[PDB]
């Protein structure tokens, strides 16, 4: 599938799924379409197949369907707060300022104002 | 329809009821363009067709009608806010003060402050 | 009309009409130019020619007129408040600051904090 | 009138009321020289011309006296205000920190704070 | 007078009291000296000339004595900046954030928070 | 293995796991991709590589486990903090702002207001 | 004296007096300089005679004695705070967010909130 | 060593701890790998290999003990804020608004406020 | 003197007192020392010599005696506050945010809201 | 010593006090090695060499010792914050809001509010 076609589902499902499980958790669009239908990018307009496959009904129902099935603990629990905000600290690509507010803001979480 | 004509509707009419719903959800113009009516951008100037296909009595009363009819709860809903923050949070082209603030309003929500 | 002349109304009244109700609803001058009267930009100082038809008596009058006679319900009520911000959330060329802050009055506005 | 000349009024007396109304209205100048004394633009040094004639004391008794002239119910009154933020609102040149600060305040203004 | 002289006084003195009378009405100097001394500019420096005017005993006490005499309303009283503040917003040469924030003064002033 | 291929574990499975558990200490990624898997770097587009072996089911379990099985001490405790923020007091590329915020961080933690 | 010479006073006095008098004024160095001593200017560096000249004994003493012998009302009395202010409001070089910050400060002052 | 090899020690461990003593009092990395190990940069990557000898596991674990071992008072005393806000302040590298801030909270430390 | 040599003192023992008197009252370095001693600028390194003068021990003794021994009323007292203040306020090269915010600052210290 | 060899000391024992007793007192680094060892900079990494001798523990401890050794009174006593922001102030080239917020701060500290 090098067009544009929005309905084109019910025989590649099982590559759809992984996409939206992929999204549903939250991370970008863009690559994920890199990982799961290769190197296709660049054909014609890139932003205009994704979109395109962005817009299926079938894609929007299962989309909302998996999005209102998951709990508010697999998204942000305090760990993975903490882990981000540590990513960030020890990323020497950052900046200086927000590495500073990160330094702050963990501070903030864990009560740790020299106790 | 190459040229700029608000009124030939009646003619085309499934296609218009998938660009007022997709503008009703809240996705951008231009590229809904390029989805519903193929690839007929830079016929002329690409925003005259646009907004003058913006300004039809059909639209417009079409329209307001899908944007009334339509609940507060298809549009922002709590599960919706929090997807959209992570994928912010995990979007490595946000600049960082950006991924630092959603951290900060992720972190405010979900009475996530090490409880 | 190719000259800037202020008045030569009474003989291109209903085009003046759609002039007026495009502007009263709020959009901006220079485009409702190109669709009503056509390409006629660019024929001597195409801001010449669109303020001298700003500063028409017959303008003037009828425009305070349609613009006093309007309720304030057709111009803001919460739902369209509600679709212009989404719109803002979703179009990915506003930066990630306003982006962020669009996210954040989403949030304040439908008392979402989690509830 | 080429050059500049301060005092040449009680000749051209009708042209300069066109000048004084435009003016008191609030639209700014320049462009007004343009609509009133057609395209004698860049004669000389264009903004010598201008504010000669801004200078002259018939102009300034006049300009004050029509300015202390008018009710302060044609200059600012809601409905034109809602339609200034509104015109900022979709005008879309306007950056967009400055939509989101209108949208923020036609949200003050209009107590449509979900009600 | 194309040199530097300050104390040439008492026989150009018609022409310093046009000049004292605009400087103390509030405009800017540089374009003044245009106004009234013609095309003299860039004889030689002309902020030299300027300035040098402007540091003349006769000047000093006739510019001192004429603004202690002009009464605090005709300098600023509340019509005035009505008509500046509308003037800044309907300039579309004012950049955005400006324009926003004079519709906020004007919005504070005259109690037009929709009454 | 030089393609982009998620699963391919169980042959690699001890470098999956130094791999795991630098990336739950908190240091980016990237780089880790270098010292574990030498210099297979831009062999195609390196991203696509390292989100390729980022969206491994056993990788996300296994993540999962170690990240939720760490102790909130072995990533932030106090005398780290102190540490961090040395660190970037001493280091001379941090801007001079940045510095000084730092050191008032310092300050205000350690109760060493002149006591 | 084209020479960086600090103590060649008592010759030159009268023109000590005007450079003492106009500085005590308030109005900037190197100009004055321009006014009282012609265009010496670029002799050797400008700023080493000016600061030579702005060194001599003779120098601090008379503008001491003559800065502490001026009462604070002819430095700045409310009608002059109010000229300076108007002077920045009706400059249109002054870039927009200045002009807007004087129309503030004039509005505050001059208890002029619509009355 | 001029590979990037994690596990070389105790041939080396000498070298080791005054890198760990170095890298635990605060000094930032890059530059210690200079210092003891010479010139041995931009043989590869310098980044890679220093990363590398930053991921032993007989670093990790030394690194902590003596970081842990470290009493709060050879890291942040009040005498070495002072000393360092007056390096900050004697530097004329620092930019201005930099040294005003720290002559700022030198002044509000140390109670100096005319006392 | 054309070489770095901090003791080379009770030789020139006069121009250094006029040195530690212009570095007392305040006056920036750099220029002081063009002033007393010539032009021997650009000798070798300026920044040099300069600090190398700036590091005597009869120096550092003498200007602290000379500093401890001026009251804290030849370098600050209130009229020089209101002239340093004037100087910004009518200096044209000083940005207009700066100028408004001295006029603030005047307007703030001598009680002259409209009083 | 072109070479960077930390222990070398005990032989050139006096220059290595004048360098703790310069930097103890808060002057900056890097010059002070121009002051002290001559023009032996750009030998090779300038950087290297100052931070190897910065690294010696003959220097750490005497460091330690002398910077222990001084009290907060040669450091920073309020004579001397005066006359800091006093030179801050008379600089020409310190940019023009830093005088002003340096002028600010005089203003608070010596209670000068007219007073």
């Amino acid at each position: 599938q090098e067009f544009a076609d929005p309905h084109f589902a019910a025989i590649n499902q099982k590559r759809f799924d992984l996409y939206i499980d992929l999204r549903v958790q939250g991370y970008s669009s863009w690559r994920v379409f890199r990982a799961i239908w290769g190197e296709e990018h660049m054909d014609g307009p890139a932003q205009a197949r994704i979109f395109a496959m962005e817009s299926n009904p079938y894609y929007r129902k299962q989309f909302k369907a998996k999005l209102n099935a998951t709990k508010t603990s697999d998204l942000w629990n305090p760990k993975t707060a903490l882990h981000e905000l540590l990513q960030m600290v020890r990323d020497p690509t950052v900046k200086d300022s927000s590495r500073l507010s990160a330094i702050k803001e963990l501070n903030v979480l864990a009560e740790i104002t020299f106790v």
